[PDB]
């Protein structure tokens, strides 16, 4: 129609501005796209005044260089984003950054942009909608029907990340997944034809999906909303629909490769919106009827949503439990008192690995927080992440679970499964969700492990296996570098639990989380309970497992290393030698903590070493001399891989006595003192 | 036949047998994938008394926790592998360690475990033998015509990384990779069924594949070779050959996953070897039938090899220029004086980006050393990596380009990129490779990265777009951790040139390296040609560029923060403080430096503050104050974010003077020193 056309006409126009004036940005994905972005933004609902109703249809832009197209529909739409923000795009401190980041941008389910990645979150998204739904709804009672819509180019369909996720998606037959791919057969380095030459239909076929092929999505939105509508009575396969669209349509350069990531030319912008009816000489146009047009769709679905709140209050009336549990989990509050479920030890409980610990805690507490679910990627009975009685997350078609089931089978997907726990923390109901692997393989997932810390999503990794302590598997298994990568990223929190108490406050940490992903490095070998430690203890991050008024030294350790370094101790004293340890179980908790706290843990005047059996990076911010493994491992049986590298009581006892001698006469200050 | 039966069973015994000795490993494959392992290798030509004869055909298992399969049939053939060396498999300081490593298993051409990376590997060995064939053979002297045979499972092919790598391999239509599926319906958390139900077959057929199905790969040798017959005929097409099979095949527990990673059972052990005619008493037998057969095999192998070297010598008479360089390649040897080529600048020159820098680098090293050769992640008109004038690897057949070609368009696929090129470094020839990305993306290739540096291939990133400086794409784009994590890892020189100079270093380094692998750390923004900065200081990876005797402090800085450090020192000088600056372009290549070299950069008695705009983790090393950025950037035009987080010539003197102000009265030795 004719106000569908303006409105078209409005997104490219406002994309290609914002684009001009940041001189900077992306404006031929937007041209392309903004007749599919009109037609599915009709077809959703969604209130722009209240960004977190649970049965939203969710949006996810993996082709995140073309948010000036997602920014321009969230200002058509009256979120909480202006035509003003869109005239800060990509400039210091606004609303409108280059690639859509869900901390600053209302209306940005995940943040996009790193190829491959939205994609993946639809389909964790839409993995939380049908977990969700089959939790909650009940006859009479659909609490939860929504649907996930994801537009996609050809990087994200080159990158491996979405392959991995597509297969798996396919598996588990997410009917409520639609995708979008922006077939316009150019990228970066010019036509697809020099890189991307599969059948990508032929692909998708295989994994299962269901196909929509738009020959003319430069103009056909009935075309699109058509594809929308088939793609809904197929309920058993995600949909891919094939946008054959021109890139940066319109525009002189329509169709090249220049148009994919630099500013029109201004007398291009003058001919763009003199075609269509627009004023050449005014920027940032937003013509009523468009805003009119957008506000009926708006009311409609505000009035959906008045509507699910009644259902939802008849859904507490007849259902009192579950809707309370519901209640809470909008409201972002975890059972009252969950946490007496945590395993709490004692140092006459016998040796235990980590991993076992984290099994056991899984098994405690999946009963108490049902917002909990998680999964492994081909590693279940090697991570332990799996609770005995729980059933798999997998369609009922298949008999081999259920979508009410809490345990996901990713298979051999680090990545992907990175990816998808973002999306399903990003549906929000307070999921808490995890997945297993180990640790040196969650580096396969760091495209995605990046983007939780960014996004701030509490995700949490199962990683096992965290050391040479893993022994035969060797060096292509055994971290060396993963810890420092990973706490050198802002905002996570890399627990390395030494015990049964640590491992609780670990899980503790990981499932209060609200704002910071968690990565738990766990042990394949096991570890005595600790004398001194203790939930209460662990939970500040880093705290002194045995004081010693009148130390020599302290040693600082994390994880397996902090029976070691009680041993130590004990040789140290033969020495003549008084030494006291602390556990840092985590390095960013222990940070966050007051200076007084850290000083008490780390004081003034003692030298102080550190003991982890992988990368010294960043142990100088808690000590002075650092005792780490900073080479590649070994393929034995791992009390002699430990012996070779003198991470022994007698080896760190003789680290110790070296730096008490390399300190003899000299003032010392704690490491946590900076000049700035 | 029965000599045949009896082979299959000794290499499936063995690998039995030294899963038992260690009680340790993963018994499953081997014994599903022995009947293909012998047909593959009797198609195979090899020597095992020379492992690096240039037309092999490689072998790569992409399923490199079966590498008892691989071990076994190294042993056989009589590699430098004996059954002393089986019998201390995952031994510490064993040639049989848990995974095969390239660096301690002869015969062994890449470094394995790691799901999805040995695939992509053959893909890589491939790309180079297509290359390297396009270059050097001649009517009558088919110097190069080998195949490229891997075998791979389940798990890697649910790897994103192979399904990149795999539409990749299509694309170029490189008909000498034959692949082997080991469809056995199992991997660890159980049936297939659960998690990879996608039809493989069809997805490969979608990537442009031939596809050959073996129904019964446990026995049916025959078909094994006929299907690389068939692929062999298809020289067009990477094939996949579909071997059917039963993991764990004779086992009381063979089609379960517990046969998959777990020692046998004795009895289980016993009644294989009744079964198939062996002493079940007896371990690590070699019947000398099996030992004759694969003799036979080798000593026609090594006529073939003598007949090559003849050929070789004919061909270097017929064609001098290039038999000269095809030698000095196979002996390991760059182009004499090849170095002259590289850029020089001098304080006079203009201010130039280090990506453009790079560009004009390999514009004039290209021309002079044929054995580099490299691409690009779609980005190649933002990294620059391509040399006017070159052509794109590609099939003549699109023609887009020819195997004789230089630069690979790589697509949106930095992880398969990673693993590709180690496959082109494990070729051999000299091959000197690199792939361009933006340096935040290197990390989705980590899982390939590590392994190019466990591996000791020299291959190079082209890491352009290094920081905050790229500007408004934002912090979506910008790195923070990603040099820690490199770092971190053992042996990645990762060089971070300031200007002309230090990017003529980084290439000279990279280049010339033969086991490290290099990233280069480049900047979107334009740099200035630094006073004191040249290819011979810059080549010792730390370098005094700012020399003052007396100084209060000295700056240690990279990259773009060279030139702030220097800036700053006018500010300091303004507050009555006196600087040095010490420019360190790599801190692997500065660590190698003598002792004595390294405290003549950061001497003893003068604080040191590091400026580098990402992680402050690593740089206490060779500092006592760190000045970086620990939290996720912003998007805005890079001068206004630099401005932002004080980066700045007022900003870095500031910290500087406080740093001062805290080492007043403090005596201060070298972060190079150490207790231990
Ligand atoms: C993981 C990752 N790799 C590389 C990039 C850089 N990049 C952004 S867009 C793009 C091109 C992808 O082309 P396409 O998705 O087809 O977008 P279109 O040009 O058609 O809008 C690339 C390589 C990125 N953002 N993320
Ligand atoms: C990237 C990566 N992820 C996980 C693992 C752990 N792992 C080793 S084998 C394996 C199972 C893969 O199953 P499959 O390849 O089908 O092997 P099969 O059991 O049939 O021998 C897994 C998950 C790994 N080695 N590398
Ligand atoms: O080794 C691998 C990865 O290649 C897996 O098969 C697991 O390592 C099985 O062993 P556990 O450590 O769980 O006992
Ligand atoms: O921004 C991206 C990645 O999303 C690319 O489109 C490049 O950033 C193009 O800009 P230059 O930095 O090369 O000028
Ligand atoms: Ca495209
Ligand atoms: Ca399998």
């Amino acid at each position: 129609s004719s106000v569908d056309q303006k409105a078209i006409s409005t997104i490219r126009l406002l994309a290609v501005d914002a684009v001009a004036a940041a001189n900077s940005g992306h404006p031929g994905a937007p041209l392309g796209l903004a007749p599919a972005a009109h037609a599915v933004f009709k077809k959703m609902r969604f209130n722009p005044k209240d960004t977190k109703w649970i049965n939203r249809d969710r949006f996810v832009l993996s082709n995140g260089c073309a948010c000036a197209l997602l920014y321009s529909m969230l200002v058509l739409y009256g979120y909480d984003l202006t035509v003003e923000d869109l005239k800060k795009f990509r400039q210091l401190g606004s609303k409108t950054p280059g690639h859509p980041e869900n901390t600053d941008v209302p209306g940005a389910e995940v943040t996009t942009g790193p190829l491959g990645q939205g994609i993946c979150n639809g389909v964790g998204i839409a993995l939380a909608q049908a977990q969700f739904a089959a939790t909650y709804n009940k006859p009479d009672f659909p609490i939860s029907d929504s649907y996930t819509y994801v537009f996609l180019g050809d990087g994200c369909l080159m990158e491996g990340v979405s392959s991995e996720a597509s297969s798996l998606a396919g598996h588990l037959q997410l009917g409520n997944l639609i995708a979008f791919w922006d077939d316009n057969k150019i990228s970066i380095d010019g036509s697809t034809e020099v890189a991307f030459t599969e059948d990508v239909i032929a692909r998708y076929k295989s994994y299962g999906w269901h196909i929509v092929e738009v020959s003319d999505a430069d103009t056909d939105i009935t075309a699109i909303a058509a594809a929308i509508d088939e793609a809904k009575k197929v309920t058993n396969k995600p949909t891919l629909v094939r946008l054959t669209t021109t890139i940066g349509f319109g525009s002189l350069a329509q169709g090249t490769h220049g148009v994919c990531g630099a500013p029109l030319k201004a007398d291009d912008i003058k001919q763009l919106k003199t075609k269509w009816g627009f004023n050449p000489e005014e920027s940032f146009a937003v013509p009523a009827e468009v805003t009119a047009s957008y506000n009926e769709h708006v009311a409609e679905n505000q009035k959906i949503q008045q509507q699910w709140n009644e259902l939802f209050a008849a859904y507490k009336q007849k259902y009192p439990e579950l809707g309370a549990e519901l209640q809470r989990r909008l409201d972002g509050k975890l059972p009252e008192n969950w946490d007496k479920a945590l395993p709490v030890y004692t140092p006459a409980d016998a040796a235990v690995a980590t991993r076992k610990l984290s099994e056991i805690v899984l098994s405690k507490i999946i009963p108490e927080v049902p917002e909990i679910i998680g999964g492994s990627a081909d590693l279940t009975p090697s991570n332990l992440t799996k609770a005995k009685g729980t059933v798999d997350f997998q369609p009922a078609a298949t008999g081999l679970g259920d979508y009410s089931g809490r345990y996901i089978r990713y298979g051999v997907r680090e990545h992907a499964m990175g990816a998808i726990m973002n999306g399903i923390a990003a549906f929000g109901a307070n999921y808490k969700n995890y997945g297993g692997t180990f640790l040196n393989f969650v580096s396969y997932a760091a495209g995605a492990v990046r983007l939780s810390a960014l996004s701030e999503f509490p995700i949490t990794w199962v990683a096992t296996h965290d050391s040479i302590g893993l022994g035969e598997d060797g060096p292509t298994h055994q971290p060396i570098e993963t810890l420092a990568h990973f706490r050198a990223t802002p905002n996570i929190s890399v627990w390395r639990p030494a015990d049964g108490n640590e491992t609780s406050a670990a899980y503790k940490s990981a499932i209060e989380s609200t704002h910071t992903p968690h990565i738990l490095a766990l042990t394949r070998q096991n570890l005595p309970q600790l004398e001194g430690s203790s939930i209460e203890k662990a939970s500040k991050g880093g705290y002194t497992l045995v004081q010693q008024d009148k130390a020599d030294i302290i040693i600082v350790a994390t994880g397996s290393e902090v029976s070691l370094a009680v041993d130590a101790l004990k040789v140290l004293e033969g020495q003549g030698i008084k030494a006291g340890v602390v556990s840092l179980p985590d390095q960013l908790t222990f940070d966050k903590q007051s200076e007084e706290y850290k000083l008490s843990v780390l004081p003034d005047g003692v030298p102080i070493l550190s003991v982890e059996v992988m990368s010294t990076f960043g142990w100088s911010k808690y000590s002075h001399q650092q005792f780490g493994l900073n080479r590649f491992g070994a393929s034995g049986k791992a009390p002699e891989i430990f012996k070779l590298f003198e991470f022994t009581p007698e080896g760190v006892a003789e680290r110790a006595a070296k730096t008490v001698a390399f300190y003899k006469g000299k003032d010392v200050v704690s490491p946590l003192r900076s000049a700035f």
